[PDB]
């Protein structure tokens, strides 16, 4: 089945684009992703850098994750992302987001060997 690695990279990253170029990004990649399939998930960002850049946060600034954890890092400079967060028209299997673009410093849980992102944690 899908790993944990495999799932952050299908659930976060978009290297093929900067940055999200219409309002409809979040609505077009939350459905493409498959991430509204059982239920219209309520959060997502995705992140518009290269994949090797966004592993490579897992040997930058280790920091405690939102829930206590310690296998968090975060980057140490910023990066371009897109923030998708559902509307209140959204209604499932016709989930709606609203697309926001930012910049900002991104924190991921790390895990395994190689030691790589499973878990988005936070943007700051």
């Amino acid at each position: 089945k899908e790993t944990a690695a495999a799932k952050f990279e299908r659930q976060h990253m978009d290297s093929s684009t900067s940055a999200a170029s219409s309002s409809n990004y979040c609505n077009q990649m939350m459905k493409s992703r498959n991430l509204t399939k059982d239920r219209c998930k309520p959060v997502n960002t995705f992140v518009h850098e290269s994949l090797a850049d966004v592993q490579a946060v897992c040997s930058q600034k280790n920091v405690a994750c939102k829930n206590g954890q310690t296998n968090c890092y975060q980057s140490y400079s910023t990066m371009s992302i897109t923030d998708c967060r559902e509307t209140g028209s959204s209604k499932y299997p016709n989930c709606a987001y609203k697309t926001t673009q930012a910049n900002k410093h991104i924190i991921v849980a790390c895990e395994g060997n190689p030691y790589v992102p499973v878990h988005f944690d936070a943007s700051v």
